[PDB]
């Protein structure tokens, strides 16, 4: 099946997922000089005070932190969105080296990693229905650069030891995702897709302008995870990012001038 190596990586995905060559694929490079400032855009509203985290999982292509999404506890509203989007999970993409790892780029600049906070439009009742709709998902993308440590990230990095291989999970309660946000919520937004198979074109991307800083030791622990299951040859979980895709007939909009 699919992954990120030479024989099953992104340049091969289109044979099983033909939408990979679709018209609204992600990620993309954000050219900051051709993005359109849009005064019509509202500030984002992040209400994460009642988030209920459940579990952290190694799924063979990243680690996911999963939330209880049976009620409007942790929601995203405003910005370019219509309606209420519930948080269901977050994950990261990262590199083998600090000079690469993000999926979106900014004027061709790569960051060391990218955080994806995945939300689905409550109007469609569950996540499974939402991914079949052009306005079904809203994904907050946040860049990570290497510098000072991020206190709110350390609880995540401390548990990675326990989910090193594919299929492992651990209880992960009382984690507050507010500690992963930058100070400013200025953003770029464009319509796009999941960046992993099945690559569905159901995502409103909201990419924050301001990165968060993490220390080298924090992202080093990310790179110790494994793509393989226990009892298999070890393949380190690194470079789980898809390269930038042709923007084609879209305009990236900015919430700031
Ligand atoms: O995060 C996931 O992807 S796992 C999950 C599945 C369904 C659900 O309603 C809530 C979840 O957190
Ligand atoms: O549900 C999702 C899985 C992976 C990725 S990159 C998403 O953006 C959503
Ligand atoms: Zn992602």
């Amino acid at each position: 099946h699919w992954g990120y190596g030479k024989h099953n990586g992104p340049e091969h995905w289109h044979k099983d997922f033909p939408i990979a060559k679709g018209e609204r694929q992600s990620p993309v490079d954000i050219d900051t000089h051709t993005a359109k400032y849009d005064p019509s855009l509202k500030p984002l509203s992040v209400s994460y005070d009642q988030a209920t985290s459940l579990r952290i999982l190694n799924n063979g292509h990243a680690f996911n932190v999963e939330f209880d999404d049976s009620q409007d506890k942790a929601v995203l509203k405003g910005g370019p969105l219509d309606g209420t989007y519930r948080l269901i999970q977050f994950h990261f993409h990262w590199g083998s080296l600090d000079g690469q790892g993000s999926e979106h780029t900014v004027d061709k600049k790569k960051y060391a990693a990218e955080l994806h906070l995945v939300h689905w439009n409550t109007k469609y009742g569950d996540f499974g229905k939402a991914v079949q709709q052009p306005d079904g998902l809203a994904v907050l993308g946040i860049f990570l650069k290497v510098g000072s440590a991020k206190p709110g990230l350390q609880k995540v990095v401390d548990v990675l030891d326990s989910i090193k291989t594919k299929g492992k999970s651990a209880d992960f309660t009382n984690f507050d995702p507010r500690g992963l946000l930058p100070e400013s919520l200025d953003y770029w937004t464009y319509p796009g897709s999941l960046t992993t198979p099945p690559l569905l074109e159901c995502v409103t991307w909201i990419v924050l302008k301001e990165p968060i800083s993490v220390s080298s030791e924090q992202v080093l622990k990310f790179r110790k995870l494994n793509f393989n299951g226990e009892g298999e040859p070890e393949e380190l979980m690194v470079d789980n990012w898809r390269p930038a895709q042709p923007l084609k007939n879209r305009q990236i909009k900015a919430s700031f001038k």
